[PDB]
């Protein structure tokens, strides 16, 4: 329904988050995102994972893990 | 050997405007929703185009991958 702009998106995206810095749901999407590409991470990233709330982290990997039975589901449908 | 130049030389490929393998391509458009990010125009042109067998494998690829990850946090003490 809504579209971004790749000018848009590259803003959002900094150096920072590169080490670890950012809010935990982002931190954790581009820790999975490394992980889909088998991406080393940077030891600043590797650095904040072992920071991590682990409550709070598991309930967002679980998220995850539903968005991407959504995804599943609007593929086998097609 | 490196992170930024992984990251780097996927987003000259064109991964933001849709292009690269099927797997970054698959991969960013999870990474996308989960932060329920719009997508770009060109992203979302192949969203429709993909193949959607091969598309599924990869899918189910990213279900072990995250499942891998929460079993990595209850390892932790």
């Amino acid at each position: 329904n809504r579209v971004s702009t790749v000018q848009q998106l590259t803003k959002r995206f900094s150096l920072g988050m590169l080490q670890g810095r950012g809010p935990l749901k982002l931190f954790m999407a581009l820790v999975a995102f490394l992980r889909f590409l088998t991406i080393p991470p940077t030891a600043g990233i590797l650095k904040r994972w072992g920071t991590i709330k682990k409550s709070k982290a598991i309930n967002v990997l679980r998220g995850f893990r539903k968005e991407i039975g959504r995804m599943l589901n609007i593929l086998n449908r097609r």
